[PDB]
């Protein structure tokens, strides 16, 4: 048995490209719905790029070539959209809307469709008319803040957390537009903006500043290497004392709270340190672990691969052979998982074209 | 006061801290009924941190519930309110439920509508997964560390929580498939969200790239701070610049050409970038059609124009908050109230 999947039978029109767009439809196409890539003839950009970027994130989908700038291609996407439940776009404002394939054509033709569009920074105004990628997006939205680099330079994070994340988020919302066309017969129009996905991430931190206006829980030196530690409930630190040799710690003054001890970390970190250069990093987190308390290595992304957590987690699966990353949703009565390839470009041209 | 796609849902969110409330906060945002259901304290991030940070932010709209987990009275009066809900949150340790009598078996032999949804650290699918985790020390397992020289030789620790946010929207968008799973498929299922999976999701490109064994975009310097400046490009960047090399150096050359260059790719364009600040280099980058921004700082953020623009912030009853991303057309995903105090509907639910 194939057993049913919670999109079965939706269709999605895919006009994304490179990562968000493309794992938003990946994660619907894991929820079982069929999502046809609307491409250039030749192909995404992705799938020249690196010889790679585009095999995660499009796999079980459908393609199609077709130029935009052709009017006969329009008309082979309008008829394409009437049979469409939803459709993504992430190109930039007004683009859409240029191609005569715009959300209040479609859905004038169409009354049943879901626009979903992702956006940089939201066509909100003059200040959000821009195009943008992961890092420009990551850094204006100042997530290099409190991070010093030797040079001086802001950190840069080496990962496209904005677009994965608003991957997921613009999958979110899809799923949320199709409920409530489910529910409410109303086929809406989503908007996310990778700026405002970002905004979030950093919610908490940004909060701060927005009104008028935990120790131990970093990564400590050890005789090889650097131990991450959290361990600054009450129960926790005093735990964390005496296993480390300082039973002194635990209730001495200036440590005894986690603001005295929050407010006069760097005595801390020195007392703490001068104890875990009795044994290495890999000795420190197993007597941690074993004791219930949050410590860990600061692993490398070579490493991470190859730890027995990410073999528990099932983290990976094989594509007929080419090993990728799976979403991370899980559930029990089927699997988010698919395994057939991606979609060579135009392949599944003819059968909706 | 349009209808909203999760009108009439009710879930029962035993979460706390950050990821599960921010879920159940995307849940009240799309017009669900979220009960929450906390200690007979409080939930005790209302005491953790003047502003209750991340309390306030992600519980308004919400309904609070004040129970014992521990005693049966509590457990019985769990069980009927079970019922009542369409959705239930967990983020308890892998064990706990169960041991409680509120395990997914037991609430959901009652409820064949219910569906039962699981937020962990790890995962608990076995014992390397059988440990306790926190953003900070699920960020760092994960790899999130990785490639980020620091001043000191330490690891570079992101001072901000993205994988207990990412893993709320994860959250958020696992139950929504099941939701749509029993509309569309008649089946109540049970979700399983992991941060470290979020996590590993998070940096899938880079982690890709091990799991095979066989630019130019980045922030410069300038005369003021620092410009992130990320073919057409290429050439419009060194003409702007006021340099000519496009292929001239050669080393420039192809976009290829930064292995082993792009080091000394900079400093010219440092160089070049001096002869004005570095917020005119935005300026005339940006009018250009180029990429390119200020790496802002988080008090910057909040008072930049981008971001009034976007109409982030909601006030409640005042404080500000910010609110959840994805934004719809027939309705406004916001609610304006504030969170319940300790216990407010408990009366009516028990």
């Amino acid at each position: 048995s194939n057993p049913a999947k919670p999109l079965d039978g939706f269709r999605v029109l895919d006009f994304t490209q490179n990562v968000a767009g493309p794992l938003a439809g990946q994660v619907l196409v894991d929820l079982g719905a069929e999502v046809i890539k609307v491409e250039a003839p030749g192909g995404e950009a992705a799938r020249q790029i690196t010889s790679t970027y585009f095999l995660p994130n499009n796999r079980g989908k459908k393609s199609v070539t077709v130029d935009l700038t052709t009017e006969q291609a329009k008309q082979q996407m309008l008829r394409l959209a009437d049979t469409a439940d939803v459709v993504l776009e992430a190109f930039r404002p007004g683009t859409m809307e240029k191609l005569g394939l715009g959300p209040d054509d479609l859905r004038s033709r169409n009354p049943n469709l879901i626009y979903a569009r992702l956006t940089a920074y939201g066509g909100n105004g003059p200040h959000g008319s821009r195009p943008g990628i992961d890092l420009v997006v990551a850094a204006e939205a100042g997530m290099t803040t409190g991070m010093p680099t030797p040079e001086g330079k802001p950190q840069i994070i080496p990962f496209q957390l904005v677009d994965n994340a608003s991957g997921h988020v613009l999958a979110q919302a899809v799923l949320a537009a199709l409920l409530h066309r489910e529910r409410n017969g109303v086929a809406d129009v989503v908007q996310v903006a990778m700026y405002d996905v970002a905004v979030g991430l950093q919610a908490n931190q940004l909060m701060m500043h927005l009104n008028r206006a935990t120790q131990p829980s970093d990564a400590f030196r050890t005789a090889d290497g650097y131990i991450v530690i959290s361990a600054y409930v009450p129960k926790h630190w005093q735990k964390l004392c005496y296993l480390i040799g300082r039973p002194d710690l635990v209730e001495d003054q200036r440590f005894a709270e986690q603001r005295s001890r929050s407010i006069n970390y760097a005595e801390l970190t020195a007392e703490l340190e001068l104890a875990l250069a009795s044994k290495t990093a890999t000795e420190w987190v197993q007597l941690l672990q074993a004791n219930g308390l949050m410590a860990c290595l600061a692993h490398t992304w070579k490493q991470v691969v190859d730890t027995p957590l990410f073999a528990e987690n099932d983290l990976t699966l094989e594509v007929g052979t080419i090993t990728v990353i799976r979403t991370p949703a899980r559930y029990a009565s089927f699997r988010a998982v698919v395994t057939d390839p991606p979609p060579t470009a135009g392949e599944h041209n003819a059968v909706f074209l």
